[PDB]
């Protein structure tokens, strides 16, 4: 058997049972009713500046309170969007165009001429205005490929920024560094969210009490659900006790919860976040089986097995591969009866799918690990994709969506762009981070390495080559998000924050997720 050491989960029990004090749930929840309304009011303020309603806007969002606004911020901006005037600064219009943009609405990117020479480069002259430059940087994370009139924006905004920064009042400072270490877009959401209250907005003179206020309260609010879904999926992973039935898997339920709660932190999706968490643990452990521990010939008996999908075919397995192909099995028919009631049971079967699809080329990966096969690009990416487990997880994402339709499903099923381009980000990505390690056991089936051989180009050719993969990947999300759009946003932004999510893990290249996971499940917001 292959000699493995993962480290033992880093946490401990700290989330196996967390008792919600109902009383200062009920405190919170009350008062955050009382100043939901009065922010309300705040946003159907007639007789406001673009300037401003954009600013309330932004702010209302970087808090990770506009989950509570999506009609009111919607109308606002469609009402802006229609009445399309061109603002004359820098600042307004980068602003404008990324929420615009970020919701759908295809704004023109011809707002950005005014601010460029006759060679559509920019002006120089704004090197001097840090708010417009922060702007315009974070808008061009939004851009699509019909944007080439934004080609400079980052680079532009970068320097000058970066020169800028040391000499600039907090938290504005602050903000600014941070903005050039991860920018909005592209960051997980509740991340993002903590950071902006206690690091900025909290340090902010001009700070609105009432949003500040309302911020702290309902993120800490709703980390009691996170606190209290988390001890849940910690108690169900525990009565597994593959941490002794299965000592090759790792232990990582914590990590996993974490990229659930990446996904989706709204409470409506309390229900959805629970499953989804227990597919990625599963999934989790079969790819342990593939990766670092089964036979080819015990995995080929695994493979089958899984393309059966039935009881019966435990018995063709070994011993330990029965406790995974069991507790798999019985984990769908989990589903199957948490959705009974509902009646959306019949939707289950396109994760199966997936759970199937991914086994076979998890297989397929081993075989060419074996044979010591170097596929071409483009073989390789047939088979690697679906091994990101993105098509899986985006899948599962679905589920405990109340909503989600049959419709929304078949959509999904046939590899929608913005969903190619999420799992290529993905993939591109953690091939170009796991290249080195990958490469020393031997496994020559490689992303990079494929490519290096492909295209007879060097090591860094070949990773560049793959970033600009990725780059082309986020300019499609980008469109795709555009209305009219295929299906619903709201089965748009469990893809979105898959890849934003990938961003953020290796943002250089293991845990990495620690910080996080303290700064949203462990320490709360100190009101
Ligand atoms: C696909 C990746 C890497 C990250 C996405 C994060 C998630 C949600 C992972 C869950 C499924 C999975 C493939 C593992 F746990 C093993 O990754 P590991 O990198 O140790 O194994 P391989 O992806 O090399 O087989
Ligand atoms: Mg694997
Ligand atoms: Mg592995
Ligand atoms: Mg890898």
């Amino acid at each position: 058997r292959p000699v493995a050491d993962f480290s033992p989960s880093l946490w401990g029990d700290q989330f196996l049972s967390f008792s919600i004090k109902n009383q200062v749930a009920e405190k919170y929840a009350k008062e955050i009713e009382a100043l939901k309304e009065q922010t309300r009011n705040m946003l159907l303020a007639t007789g406001m500046k673009l300037a401003d309603t954009l600013n309330l806007i932004d702010t209302i969002e970087r808090l990770g309170i506009s989950y509570h606004f999506e009609k009111e911020i919607d109308d606002i901006l469609d009402q802006i969007y229609n009445q399309n005037s061109n603002c004359n600064d820098l600042c307004t219009s980068a602003l404008q165009f990324r929420l615009l943009r970020q919701h759908g609405f295809n704004i023109s990117p011809e707002i950005f001429s005014k601010f460029q020479d006759e060679n559509g480069k920019f002006k120089e002259s704004l090197a001097s205005d840090v708010l417009g430059l922060l702007n315009l940087y974070e808008a061009s994370h939004v851009r699509t490929h019909a944007d080439d009139i934004l080609e400079d924006a980052l680079a532009f905004s970068t320097i000058h920024l970066e020169s800028a920064a040391p000499h600039l009042k907090s938290p504005l400072r602050e903000q600014v560094t941070h903005a050039l270490e991860q920018c909005l877009h592209k960051g997980v959401p509740r991340v993002e969210t903590r950071f902006f209250i206690s690091s900025i907005y909290d340090k902010e003179q001009s700070k609105n009490n009432v949003l500040l206020r309302f911020a702290k309260l309902d993120f800490n609010l709703l980390q009691m659900l996170h606190k209290q879904e988390l001890a849940q999926v910690s108690r169900w992973w525990k009565d597994l006790d593959f941490v002794t039935t299965l000592p090759y898997a790792r232990d990582r339920v914590v990590e996993c919860y974490f990229w659930t709660l990446g996904v989706y932190f709204e409470p409506q999706y309390s229900q959805a976040r629970v499953m989804l968490v227990k597919t990625i643990s599963m999934i989790s452990i079969v790819d342990d089986t593939f990766d670092a521990y089964g036979t080819v010939k015990e995995l080929e008996a695994y493979t089958d097995a899984i393309q059966r999908w039935d009881i019966n075919e435990i018995d063709r397995l070994p011993d330990y591969m029965k406790i995974s192909y069991k507790a798999i099995l019985d984990l769908y028919k989990d589903y199957e009866k948490e959705l009974s009631s509902a009646g959306r049971s019949h939707i289950v079967c396109h994760a199966i799918e997936r759970m199937k699809e991914i086994v076979r080329n998890y297989n397929v990966e081993s075989t060419w690990f074996i044979e010591g096969y170097t596929p071409p690009v483009s073989e390789y990416l047939s088979n690697a994709l679906a091994t990101t487990t993105y098509y899986l997880l985006a899948t599962t994402s679905y589920l405990g969506m109340k909503s989600a339709t049959e419709q929304d499903f078949e959509w999904l099923s046939k590899n929608p762009k913005i969903l190619e381009a999420s799992v290529i980000i993905c993939r591109v990505i953690d091939d170009t981070a796991t290249y080195e390690v990958e490469k020393s056991r031997g496994q020559i089936a490689t992303g990079i390495e494929c490519c290096m051989r492909d295209y007879g180009i060097s090591t860094k050719e070949a990773m560049a080559k793959f970033q600009n993969m990725a780059e082309t990947a986020w300019k499609d999300i980008n469109e795709g998000l555009l209305r009219p759009t295929p299906v619903s946003t709201e089965f748009l932004t469990p893809i979105l924050n898959l890849a934003r999510i990938i961003e953020v893990t290796y943002i250089h290249n293991e845990k990495v997720l620690k910080p996080h996971i303290i700064n949203l499940l462990v320490d709360s917001i100190k009101i």
